[PDB]
C-alpha cells in the first residue's frame, strides 16, 4: 500500500531510512527505536541548520512517520517524530510574551496577522478569482487543494482527543460531525471535494501521497500543531483556518462556477460558506477561555506564526507549478 | 490536579511510582523512560502469575497512566502503558483459531457469548430493576455508573483515531457527536448523567479517581481495547456496549422513575432506548467487513471475553458494596 510507512520508506535512497524501517519492525527493540529517535533528531538538527540536504531528508522520513496510513506502527511512528518535533520547536522563532494581551488586544493581534498574511491575498488566490486561469491551471489549484483537504478531520480529531474538558471536546466533536458529512457520510468534505476533482478530470485518491517539498511542509507542521500537548497550537491553526475559510470559499466558488462548473460540481466550496461562520464564533470560546495564560498566547502566536511561514512557502510553491502550464 | 499523573504517583506506596515519575519528566532521558518500561513489565508479570500485591501495584500504576489528565505527559504515558498491554496480552486466553470462521459461526458465536454474559443478567441488574432498591444502594449503583460513563466518549475517540478509512471515522464521528450532546454540549451524556447524579446527593467529579480495584481494572481494560491498534478489540467492546445499552437503559430507565425522579431527570437512561438502536444498525458494517480475517476475529474475540470476565468481576464488586448497605 502506498501510503504505509515501509514502502514510503523503501523508496528514500536515505540511510536513515533504513534505520527507520527497523525501527517500526513487529519486534523492534527498545534501542533500535532509541537509535532512530536520535539519528532522525540529529539529521533535523543538521537540517534546520542550513544542510539542505538534511533538511529535505527529514522533512521527508516526518511525512512519513507522521501521516502513513498502517496503523501498527502509528504509536512508534508518532513516538518518533515527537524526536523530530523537540528539535523542530527549538529552532522555530517563539512567541515569548511575559505577560497576556488583553482579550481585544489579543483578538486584534490576531486580524492584524491575518491582514498582513492571509493566503487569500496571495497573488494565485487573486488572479484565479480574476477568472484569468486556465483549466490546467485551476487543476492545479485543486490538484493541491485536494492534500490539504481530504485528512483535516484527522487532525482536528487529534486537536480533540487533547482537550480534556468535556465541553471542549464536544465542540470539537460538532466539527468532525460537521465535516464529515453529518448523517451521510456521502456528502462527507472531502468526498464533496472528491465530487468536484472529478468533475474537473483529476482523481480523488485517499492514498495520495505528496512530492511536493513545500506541500509536505505544510502537512507536517498542521499535523504536529495539531497533536501538541499544549493545544494552543492547534487551536492556532484551527481556528486561523476556521476565520479564512468562509471569504476564501466564498471567492473560490465563484471562481469555478466563473470556470465553467455547476453549483453541485463546486459544492465544497459553497458548504464552508454558510457552514463555517457559526461555528466558528462558537469555537471562539475555547481561546477566550485560555487567553489569560501567557503560555497559551505565547504557543498560539508562535504556532500562528509557524504556520503561515509554511502556508506561504506552499501557496508560492503551487503559484509556480500553476504558472508553468 | 488531583487527577493528574505526577500528583497521583507521589500517592502510591509502590516503588516503581518513583521511576515512573521520572520517566515522566520534562527532560527524561531515553534511559529513565526504557528503565520505567522494564520495571513495569516485570511488575505486570509478576500480578499476573499471582503476586496479589504486585497485580495492585501494577493495576494502579496503570490506571495512573493510561487515565490521566495532564495532557504534556500523555504521550508517554500511553508509550508506557503499552509495555504493560503487552504483557497483560501475552497471559489473556486468546481464542487460539487457526483460520476464519464463518460469518454464521461468528454471529452464533457472538450471539451465544452476549446470551451467557451480558450485564443485564446479573443478580445486581435483575435486583435494581425489581424495585427493592434503597436510595443508599441506588446511590451506590450510580457512584460507579459515573466512573464507566464519564469518559466514554473518549475511549471512542480513541478508535476514532485508528480507523483509517474516511466512512468508518464519519460513523465513529456520528457516535461521539450524539455522545457529546450534538448540537448543545449541555445535554452531553456525561452532564445527563450528571444531573441524574445531582438529584440523590450525590458529586459527579470530572476529576474523580477510583480506589475500587475491580473498577480500576474495568477502566484500564477498556482504555487499552479502545486503543488498540488492531481495532478489533475496540470494536468488540464498543459493540457490546452499543448492542446491550438500549435493553439495559430502558430497564433501568422504568426501574429509576419507579425510585421517584422524572423522566427528563432519568433522560441519561431514556435517550440510549431510542438513540442507539438506529445507529447499531450502521456500525455493524466495520465489524462484517472485517469478519474474513482470522486476525481481526481473534482479537475481537478475545478482546469480548476478556471484556466480560473484567465487567463481571467489576459488576459483582459492586453488587457486594451495594448489599454491605
Ligand atoms: O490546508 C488547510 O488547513 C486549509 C484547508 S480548509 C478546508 C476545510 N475546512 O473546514 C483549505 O485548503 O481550504
Ligand atoms: O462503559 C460502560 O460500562 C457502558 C456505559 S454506557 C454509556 C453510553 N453512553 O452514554 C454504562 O455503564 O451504561
Ligand atoms: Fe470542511
Ligand atoms: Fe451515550
Amino acid at each position: 500500500t502506498r501510503n504505509f510507512s515501509l514502502p514510503q520508506l523503501q523508496n528514500l535512497p536515505i540511510e536513515e531510512a533504513r534505520i527507520v524501517a527497523d525501527a517500526l519492525a513487529v519486534h523492534a527493540t527498545s534501542r533500535q527505536i532509541d537509535s532512530a529517535a536520535s539519528k532522525l533528531a540529529a539529521l533535523a538538527e543538521a537540517g534546520l541548520k542550513g544542510d539542505r540536504q538534511a533538511y529535505a531528508a527529514y522533512q521527508q522520513l516526518l511525512y512519513v512517520l507522521s501521516l502513513s496510513d498502517d496503523v501498527a506502527t502509528a504509536q512508534t511512528r508518532r513516538w518518533l517524530a515527537r524526536a523530530i518535533y523537540r528539535v523542530e520547536e527549538r529552532f522555530m522563532p517563539a512567541a515569548d510574551l511575559s505577560r497576556a494581551l488583553s482579550e481585544e488586544d489579543f483578538q486584534k493581534r490576531l486580524e492584524q496577522e491575518i491582514a498582513a498574511q492571509s493566503r487569500e491575498r496571495h497573488p494565485m488566490s487573486q488572479y484565479v478569482f480574476s477568472g484569468s486561469a486556465s483549466r490546467a491551471q485551476l487543476q492545479v489549484f485543486l490538484r493541491h487543494q485536494w492534500f490539504r483537504t481530504f485528512r483535516l478531520y484527522r487532525d482536528a480529531a487529534d486537536l480533540l482527543v487533547n482537550l480534556t474538558d468535556v465541553d471542549e471536546a464536544a465542540a470539537l466533536a460538532r466539527y468532525l460531525y460537521g465535516e464529515l458529512g453529518e448523517e451521510d457520510e456521502k456528502g462527507s468534505h472531502p468526498r464533496l471535494l472528491a465530487k468536484l476533482l472529478e468533475a474537473i478530470g483529476l482523481e480523488a485518491d485517499f492514498q495520495a501521497v505528496s512530492t511536493m517539498p513545500e506541500e509536505i511542509a505544510y502537512l507536517n507542521n498542521r499535523a504536529r500543531a495539531f497533536r501538541h500537548a499544549e493545544v494552543g497550537w492547534g487551536l492556532a491553526v484551527f481556528y486561523i483556518t476556521e476565520l479564512v475559510v468562509p471569504g476564501n470559499h466564498e471567492k473560490l466558488y465563484r471562481a469555478l462556477l466563473q470556470a465553467g462548473l455547476s453549483e453541485d460540481q463546486a459544492e465544497y466550496y459553497k458548504v464552508h460558506i454558510s457552514l463555517v461562520p457559526p461555528r466558528a464564533k462558537r469555537e471562539w470560546q475555547l481561546i477566550a477561555r485560555r487567553i489569560p495564560d501567557v503560555q497559551f498566547q505565547n504557543a498560539f502566536l508562535t504556532s500562528l506564526s509557524q504556520h503561515f511561514r509554511v502556508e506561504r512557502a506552499y501557496y508560492d510553491a503551487i503559484w509556480e507549478e500553476m504558472q508553468s502550464v
